[PDB]
């Protein structure tokens, strides 16, 4: 049994909810917390945005550094950082960015990363600025991710869809 409220179950492991991932975030204070990042963990927008506005920038001071010393994610990749307010942990992780050009493949190996966690709350990736069509992220994630996600999907009307179009 965990704390997470009000989500639609999906499959044996995967949840969704019509959410912004920083208020569940504040409210349930998980474990880990995924982000939707970049190589570079610039914070500027999408949930990564979100998410290092609502650290009051600590997220962004933390992912300089750690940035400095080790430099740039593989597109697919991850680090794990702190969650500050938010979370225990936070998960950053890099999935491809279709607004890059980059391969749709890679989704895949981005969600691989979250099985290295028995529990997290999450957004799909690559999906809104990352250009990637969420009703495909979410089949990936469905057939890739093994341990319990909580999905967290701030748009209303794309949850909707996302729910009627589940196979
Ligand atoms: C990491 C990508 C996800 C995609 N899912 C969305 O719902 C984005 C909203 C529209 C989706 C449909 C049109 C474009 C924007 N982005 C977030 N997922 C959870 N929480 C969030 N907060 N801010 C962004 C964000």
């Amino acid at each position: 049994v965990n704390s997470f409220s009000g989500y639609l179950k999906l499959t044996d492991n995967v949840y969704i909810k019509n959410a912004d991932i920083v208020e569940e975030a504040k409210k349930v204070k998980p474990t880990v917390v995924v982000n939707a990042a970049n190589v570079y963990l610039k914070h500027g927008g999408g949930v990564a945005g979100a998410l290092n506005k609502a650290t009051n920038n600590a997220m962004q001071v933390e992912s300089d550094d750690y940035i400095a010393t080790n430099g740039p994610l593989k597109v697919g990749g991850s680090c794990v950082l702190s969650g500050h307010n938010l979370a225990k942990h936070c998960l950053h992780v890099v999935g491809p960015n279709v607004n890059k050009g980059e391969d749709i493949q890679l989704l895949k190996s981005a969600y691989e990363n979250f099985n290295q966690h028995e529990v997290l709350l999450a957004p799909l990736l690559s999906a809104g600025i990352f250009g990637a069509d969420p009703i495909h992220s979410l089949r990936v994630c469905v057939d890739t991710v093994r341990t319990n996600v909580y999905l967290a999907v701030f748009d209303k009307n794309l949850y909707d869809k996302l729910v009627s179009s589940f196979l």
